[PDB]
């Protein structure tokens, strides 16, 4: 069984643990929790292929600077995870991913661009403009509510395929 590893990173405000959670147990919590370090540990079957994923749930906080520099090159993909309401995660975006390129040292990388929090109509980050800038690196958009759980399933499907595609 091939062991895909991955993590989740994002910024303050944005709810990761809410898509993690919905997809590992199907639950959706409200209250919000720094997650330092959660383990996000199940199997999961893409393409009639059950295979195990190790997600772990990584905050990204500025008190841990040196220590996401540790290492980066042992992750095959990188959730960035932001949300719609947030503007200033939707464009830190911008730095995630020059630290991403620096360090994976190539243009090729497989990668997705999903938001959270899709059901809030207090919207920030406009759909419009993110097609654009994920046009502009050659990523999909997708709207991923955990609340609702629209699209999500599918996303994620995505997500693995462009992985995949870069495997072979
Ligand atoms: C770079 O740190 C990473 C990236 C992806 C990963 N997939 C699995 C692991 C290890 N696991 C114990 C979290 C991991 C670490």
């Amino acid at each position: 069984m091939t062991e895909y590893k991955l993590v989740v990173v994002g910024a303050v405000g944005v709810g990761k643990s809410a898509l993690t959670i919905q997809l590992i147990q199907n639950h959706f919590v409200d209250e919000y929790d720094p997650t330092i370090e959660d383990s996000y540990r199940k199997q999961v079957v893409i393409d009639g292929e059950t295979c195990l994923l190790d997600i772990l749930d990584t905050a990204g906080q500025e008190e841990y600077s040196a220590m996401r520099d540790q290492y980066m090159r042992t992750g095959e993909g990188f959730l960035c995870v932001f949300a719609i309401n947030n503007t200033k995660s939707f464009e830190d975006i911008h730095h995630y991913r020059e630290q991403i390129k620096r360090v994976k040292d190539s243009e090729d990388v497989p990668m997705v661009l999903v938001g959270n929090k899709s059901d809030l109509p207090s919207r920030t980050v406009d759909t419009k403009q993110a097609q654009d800038l994920a046009r502009s690196y050659g990523i999909p958009f997708i709207e991923t509510s955990a609340k609702t759980r629209q699209g999500v399933d599918d996303a994620f499907y995505t997500l693995v395929r462009e992985i995949r595609k870069h495997k072979e």
